[PDB]
């Protein structure tokens, strides 16, 4: 299984299909797909766990990557059995996700807390509890609750996309600290990111 707070499972939240791939609610997929490319981790079909998953070495540590293919609001139907099967405790899990409550170009590492209204996290916390780490990728808020769907399921304008892409790239550079268990240092260095 996992060991301490070395991160050994990195989950990206999102929806399956080309129609959702460029939407804000797929920010977690963007991070994990980019991470997989950086480290040469193959993301392959994983029907048993309703996802796409991979396993490989990040900086000398055996790490698994997971993209649920459940649709966002059923993400726990992938994350929970996967983490349980591989005996990965929440403390060794990082979940990357879009964050309505932060600006595009803001990114933060958080440990614990609730779902903040996020429908993917809402499907995960009841089962494994809150004590996993989160890479909160700011996407902004559309105003009202009524608008949250056409917002998260929208394709950001280019300036916002650039801001998010730069923040994601910064976070990729800090995964080495996370897989090494250096959560405090990673939190400081991720949270300090500015776009300009």
């Amino acid at each position: 299984g996992s060991h301490m707070s070395n991160i050994s499972l990195i989950v990206g939240l999102g929806n399956p299909g080309s129609e959702y791939a460029q939407t804000r609610h797929n920010a977690g997929f963007w991070f994990v797909e980019q991470l997989a490319d950086k480290y040469g981790i193959t993301l392959k079909n994983d029907p048993k766990f309703h996802g796409i998953s991979g396993r490989g070495n990040i900086e000398g540590h055996d790490v698994r990557l997971l993209l649920p293919m459940t649709y966002m609001n059923r993400s726990g139907q992938s994350v929970v059995p996967f983490s349980k099967f591989y005996q990965i405790a929440p403390e060794a899990i990082l979940i990357a996700h879009d964050e309505l409550d932060m600006n595009p170009g803001v990114i933060r590492l958080k440990t614990g807390g609730g779902h903040g209204g996020h429908n993917g996290l809402r499907d995960i916390v009841p089962h494994i509890g809150p004590n996993f780490h989160r890479l909160r990728i700011g996407i902004g808020h559309p105003g009202s609750k009524e608008r949250v769907s056409g917002h998260v399921l929208g394709k950001a304008p280019s300036n916002e996309q650039s801001l998010m892409d730069g923040a994601i790239d910064h976070a990729l550079s800090k995964v080495k600290l996370l897989v090494q268990g250096q959560v405090p240092q990673a939190m400081n260095q991720i949270n300090a990111y500015k776009p300009a």
